């Protein structure tokens, strides 16, 4: 099952006027936001991420129609649906991901705890694979 | 001239598998981030904001559909439409805000400079006047 990864609850302060939902680093979220990053108007069919991470830690939210997001360690896969903004689903070092499924109007907004490191990144499926067993099997 | 407010353009990485925009603190905005917000669902006739601050920075960016931000300090206002994510509107202290004309499902993301502070705020018009005149007239 599946380590590394939770779904955390946001307030969500809605009323005549709209929904506004706060997120105050190390508050509402474990760490400090270093880095933003949102991602928009991705097709239909498309599949993004294939990688993992060795450090760093994110929160990923949709904040606007619905995502899915599919989350891989050794023998195990969840798929997760994003399509609640009070929602932010976190995942720590050596999960890997894919997100796909992608509505029209999408948005993914993520919260990383670092500046963007192309070395922190694993993007080859069998390195991942040999460091996650390391983790995760006993 | 609208004293104390920027676009900024940030890094839009597009191609096939749609656009990501990447937001670094004190790297692509002046200011460490944080804390985030996010408004969404807003009916078409409402408006938001009626505030100002006296020490917080925010940068507001639509990551989907539009919205208008009136802006205005003493003898001044202006209307910016935002929609596009790759933009977004720097608005420091002792400017006050109003957002209106939400289209559905706009998403509007903002960035702030320092935790939630409700003795930051300015929402009574009338005081924000005084304390705006003493900045901005001469
Ligand atoms: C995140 C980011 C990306 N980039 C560049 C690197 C690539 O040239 C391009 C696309 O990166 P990538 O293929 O990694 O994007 P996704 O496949 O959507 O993966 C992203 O979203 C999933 C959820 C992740 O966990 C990744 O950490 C994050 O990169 O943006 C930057 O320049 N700065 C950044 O902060
Ligand atoms: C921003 C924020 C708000 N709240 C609570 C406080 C209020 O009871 C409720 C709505 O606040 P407000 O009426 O100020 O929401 P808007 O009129 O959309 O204004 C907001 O967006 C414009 C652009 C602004 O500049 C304000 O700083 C920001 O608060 O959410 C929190 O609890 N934490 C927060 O971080
Ligand atoms: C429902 C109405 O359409 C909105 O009225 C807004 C307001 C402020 O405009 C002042 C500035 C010149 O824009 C008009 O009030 C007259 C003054 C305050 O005595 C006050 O609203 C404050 C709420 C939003 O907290």
């Amino acid at each position: 099952m599946l380590y590394n990864v939770a779904l955390i609850k946001f307030k969500d302060i809605a009323d005549k006027y709209g929904h506004l939902t706060p997120i105050e680093g190390k508050i509402d979220i474990p760490f400090d936001i270093k880095r933003v990053y949102y991602i928009t108007k991705v097709d239909k069919d498309i599949t993004r991420g294939y990688n993992s991470h060795k450090k760093l830690h994110q929160v990923l939210i949709c904040l606007n129609g619905s995502v899915k997001i599919r989350l891989k360690i050794p023998d195990e896969e969840k798929i997760i649906e994003l399509n609640d903004p009070s929602v932010g689903l976190y995942i720590g070092p050596l999960v890997w991901r894919e997100m796909f499924d992608f509505t029209e109007g999408c948005v993914l907004l993520v919260l990383a705890s670092e500046y963007y490191d192309e070395t922190d990144y694993i993007r080859n499926y069998d390195f991942y694979i040999d460091e996650a067993k390391k983790r995760f099997l006993e």
